[PDB]
């Protein structure tokens, strides 16, 4: 059985940077380890739906952008030791593509967004939670760049796509999440120390 | 017949000068009139040497470190609007980084404001205000306010003060403004969107005019 | 005719039962009388499981965290307070940490305080204060104010309390509570010491209460 | 020349571990270190302020309590190569004693204090001078198991004793000595990867 770790935390606070990590100081001192993100399983988008996404008129932070049965049907058979297929999804294009990716069974199995914990069947597929916390303005700093070079966007746009939307919803719905986790790392992947008591919790559990 | 002084703080963007205006339009509105006049620390840098320009060209020079401001200057014009004197103020030219030969004449008034990211900093500088306002608004509703103010200039590249925010704007914020919270008599959440926070401020003021 | 309810918060020992009795005082002494009434956060922990209190006897269970306070008993009590009805609240033994066969009943007041660490953390409680106070006192002044408030019981040991407050307390603080901090109306600095804040607030609500 | 770092902040900030982190990572990849603290220089009571000691009636967190005439004596000498003796005072006694430490000539000198850059004279001395800065709480409450273990003394009057004389003394005296610091560390000792920066800093002036 794998042994799966949901991350959490606001927009650019670590998430994926923490995994990488763990998988990292895992591997050191072989346990097979995979990563997926919850960004992977966006919704099927109607034309209106991408009609409103390319004006600027759609949440993509709320949990209903998220394809919540099919990432808990995902994540229910990865639990089960079965293969599974990955949709990969577009930001710039708001599309599910075809092709998808296989992932075969693993020892441990991190699963990475900013709403893995909000719903409660998810939720309870993790046998850990983490959630990543970082300074409001370093992780909007970081939004900043990484949208302007992944999708080559406009900055009055990523600044009031932000006050309109991601800022709302992890205050409404990411940051109540933050109660349901296992541990709390606060710096994000700066906090090495905290890093290396969960490398080593993950550890004693498999042995 | 002596002027009352406020000190105001707070982070950069945070509605420092919002507040202060807020303030005054309120109580021009509810008199009866009161004459108040507002001041700002960023008129009050030390003219930079060469040296420092050089490093400031390399973006190597810390605007938001307490050595950046004429201090004794910010004290000894406080001190004399206090006592009700008429003091001359400089005006900064950034490009130039130097004070340009005009002032500016702040005559007395019955309320004065000081704004500044350091108001609070400098003992001397704390005790004379008759009361101290802390405006408490956030990181990233603050650095997307202080992005659009400082992309506004043509040479400004976005990647140039994203890094000197990080590298400068946001520690001088915790080592040095922070410490300074404690000493304000009211923190305003929200900045000048609390009208509930300001309209008891300014109803306090009014007291205080009024014996 | 209904309650106004006023929800207070802040840090461990920032002084949140001191600045409701302050305007309590205030708002009796200033009168003309106004009835007002205090509730605690603490009142509403969840009985512990014996798995619970096991891992409690170990100092292994987090009593700051979000989990450990009825939340639904919480919100409903403050609706009902609210509505103008009458309320039992429970009596919480910490030693047994279970709750008492007896409740308290608090009737409906003119002005209704909850005080609490968490006053602020859920959407729906927060929305029922028709004002919010954050009391801003300090690490090192709460922390000692703290020690010796723990301290006063028979088997507390020193560094059980430093360890707890520690592992526990100020990471629940910075956790939960802090982010909570921007929705309060008004935040006080220094806690009941301030009675420049706490004036306008206790006139602020006698201006609430007369229309 | 010894280059010759300041070192300050709030009492239990974790200067002297930052020190000695410092001439741990200079040692690996010989440069002599040294490590002086202020409390070495504490000033020789009289009887009448002896008395007052015991009383908990005398501020040990003001800069005159710093026989400042000897600090910027024994800093001076060190600059010019010299060897110097070094008094031990005794917390417990307020006492300095009739024996001295023999310091030899090294490369690179710290000295810690919590006042290390109160004095111009001795702040222009520093080549470097580094501010270690820590949570309030978290100093206090490693200042008071600290004076319990180190001094023997009663908890009520370790509380009442910080009250009085080290916060009041802290937000005058020592945190404005902030601004003259070359480097501020965040988190004191845990701060790693500023320490990094500052040995390698060091390194390169060495060089
Ligand atoms: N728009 N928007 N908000 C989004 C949210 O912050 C992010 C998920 O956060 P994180 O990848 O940092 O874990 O997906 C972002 N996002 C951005 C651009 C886009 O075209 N599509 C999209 O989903
Ligand atoms: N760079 N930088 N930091 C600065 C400081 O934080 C700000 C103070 O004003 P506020 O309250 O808007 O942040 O002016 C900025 N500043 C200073 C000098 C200069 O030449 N240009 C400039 O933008
Ligand atoms: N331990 N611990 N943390 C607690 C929490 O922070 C505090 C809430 O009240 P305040 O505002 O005084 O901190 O009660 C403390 N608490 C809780 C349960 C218990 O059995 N004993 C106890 O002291
Ligand atoms: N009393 N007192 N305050 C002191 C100050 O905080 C400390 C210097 O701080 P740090 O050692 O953490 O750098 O010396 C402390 N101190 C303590 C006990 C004593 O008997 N003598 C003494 O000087
Ligand atoms: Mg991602
Ligand atoms: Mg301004
Ligand atoms: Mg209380
Ligand atoms: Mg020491």
């Amino acid at each position: 059985e794998p042994f799966l770790i949901g991350v959490s935390g606001g927009t650019a606070s670590g998430k994926s940077s923490v995994c990488a990590k763990i998988v990292q100081l895992l591997g050191q001192n072989q346990k097979q380890v995979v990563i997926l993100s919850q960004d992977s399983f966006y919704r099927v988008l109607t034309s209106e739906q991408k009609a409103k996404a390319l004006k600027g008129q759609f949440n993509f932070d709320h949990p209903d952008a998220f394809d919540n049965e099919l990432i808990l049907k995902t994540l229910k058979e990865i639990t089960e030791g079965k293969t599974v297929q990955i949709p990969v999804y577009d930001f710039v294009s708001h599309s599910r593509k075809e092709e998808t990716v296989t992932v075969y069974p693993a020892d441990v199995v991190l699963f990475e967004g900013i709403l893995a914990f909000y719903s409660q069947e998810v939720r309870d597929l993790f046998q850990m939670k983490l959630f990543v916390d970082t300074d409001a303005d370093t992780r909007l700093s970081r939004r900043v760049l990484r949208d302007i070079s992944e999708r080559g966007r406009d900055l009055e746009q990523i600044l009031s796509q932000y006050i309109t939307f991601v800022k709302p919803a992890f205050e409404e719905f990411c940051l109540p999440t933050k109660k349901y986790a296992d541990v709390i790392i606060p710096r994000g992947a700066d906090n090495l120390v905290a890093i290396n008591l969960i490398v080593q919790h993950i550890q004693d559990i498999l042995n």
